[PDB]
């Protein structure tokens, strides 16, 4: 199965956050990196008195079931660092989501899979098209056509 996992962090140093990310997603049992994305510096989406944020999206071949990946990046997160901040609508130490895993739809107390708001959030969306641009969703929808319909600016580079 192709996971795309969306990877963000506005503190404690966001390129170091990610790069200690993506070593630890590759090292994740029965997975491995098949692409990355560009990193990315967008401005925060809700409250503005908080640093931009570094994001990026990575496909992960996997042969773990959902839950089992979902063990993998929230022990990530826990180990990584000297400090988590989860602050609802921010600042994100370190976030990884599932945004998509292979063409299934998942709706559990645990894992919601497509990620409930990705397709209004233009930092999952661009980076997902540079590594996926002929990308369909489970509900039919098509990436490309999102992407031309919601006029989502462009990101800058990290
Ligand atoms: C501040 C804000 C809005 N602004 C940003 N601005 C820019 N520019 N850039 C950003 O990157 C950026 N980020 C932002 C931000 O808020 N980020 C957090 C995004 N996200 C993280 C995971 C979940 S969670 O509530 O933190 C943990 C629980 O979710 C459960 N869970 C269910 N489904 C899941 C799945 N598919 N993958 C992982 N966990 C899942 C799991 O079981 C846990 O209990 C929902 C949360 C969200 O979106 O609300
Ligand atoms: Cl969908």
């Amino acid at each position: 199965t192709v996971a795309y996992i969306a990877i963000g962090s506005n503190l404690a140093s966001p390129l170091e956050q990610v790069n200690a990310a993506l070593k630890a997603l590759g090292d994740i049992p029965e997975s491995h990196i098949l692409t990355v994305s560009s990193f990315y510096r967008t401005p925060p989406l809700g409250p503005q008195d908080q640093p931009d944020y570094l994001n990026a999206a990575v496909a992960l071949e996997t042969s773990l079931a959902p839950e089992e990946l979902l063990n993998h990046t929230q022990r990530i997160e826990l180990q990584q660092g000297r400090v988590r901040k989860a602050e609802r609508w921010g600042p994100r130490t370190l976030d990884l989501d599932i945004m998509l895993f292979g063409n299934e739809v998942i709706n559990t107390e645990r894992l919601t899979v497509p990620h409930y708001d990705m397709k209004n959030r233009g930092f999952m969306l661009w980076p997902l098209f540079e590594i996926a641009p002929e990308l369909v969703f489970p509900d039919g929808e098509m990436l490309r056509q999102i992407l031309h319909t919601r006029a989502f600016d462009k990101l800058n580079k990290w």
